[PDB]
């Protein structure tokens, strides 16, 4: 019997958002005590494993069900988030093991948020499909319109991926398996300066259909670092 993921990994600065009927959020403290369920468990290879059904609960700020970590700079206050200035880096390794009928899940994000804690658009969405990961960077801070697409081909269902998502002074650097692509989001829209951000990682299942089944994503490592210095890449 393996330890729960919040024992194996440092989840002191994450909460877990679930696809149960109530769209429950497990606090960092409860992750640390060893929370585990059908949605979130340690597999035999040790991976922190996220399962979400397409029939799951959905929240006001999410189009689809999720079993997904949400970064908590302050483990007891979701209104504490980071800015466009400085260097903000998430590194992970993982794989997607099962897809919903739509064939598409989101496995990491940077999400915008207002100072008051209210929703703002997603900034980066790491969209996995069998054969390609697309690290979508939103153009407008309004949340209207489309994404800058960044295609990483050759990543199959079951393949190990290594990912880094970095913001350095309003520039997004998106990296899959050593291939780095940049989008100057602040340069494109100064409105991004008026938002704050948080990282996410897990399984945000891009299928809400009755017959869509479920998805499984795994992480083998997950780390976040923040500094108001200027580390480009």
């Amino acid at each position: 019997p393996a330890a729960a993921p919040g024992k194996n990994f440092d989840l002191s600065h994450w909460k877990l958002q679930l696809p149960d009927a109530n769209t429950t959020e497990i606090s960092s403290a409860n992750l640390g005590l060893g929370y585990t369920s059908q949605y979130f468990y340690t597999d035999t290879d040790g991976a922190m494993t996220f399962w979400a059904p397409t029939t799951g609960g959905t929240t006001a700020n999410s189009s689809y069900p999720r079993s997904e970590l949400r970064e908590m700079l302050d483990p007891s206050n979701s209104k504490v988030n980071w800015g466009w200035q400085g260097t903000h880096t998430m590194k992970l390794s993982g794989k997607t093991v099962q897809l919903p009928s739509s064939g598409k899940i989101i496995v990491a994000q940077i999400h915008g948020i207002m100072d008051d804690g209210t929703n703002a658009p997603p900034l980066v969405k790491a969209v996995f499909q069998d054969g390609q990961l697309d690290m979508q960077v939103k153009q407008n801070s309004d949340g209207t319109g489309s994404d800058v697409h960044n295609y990483f081909t050759g990543i199959k269902l079951g393949d190990l991926y290594n990912m880094e998502i970095r913001v350095t002074d309003g520039v997004a650097y998106v990296t899959m398996n050593g291939d780095t692509r940049s989008v100057d989001f602040v340069g494109k829209d100064a409105g991004w300066k008026n938002l704050k951000y948080y990282f996410k990682a897990g399984n945000y299942v891009q299928d809400n259909t009755s017959t869509g089944g479920s998805a499984i994503a795994k992480l083998y490592s997950l780390s976040v670092s923040h500094s108001n210095l200027e580390h480009h890449h």
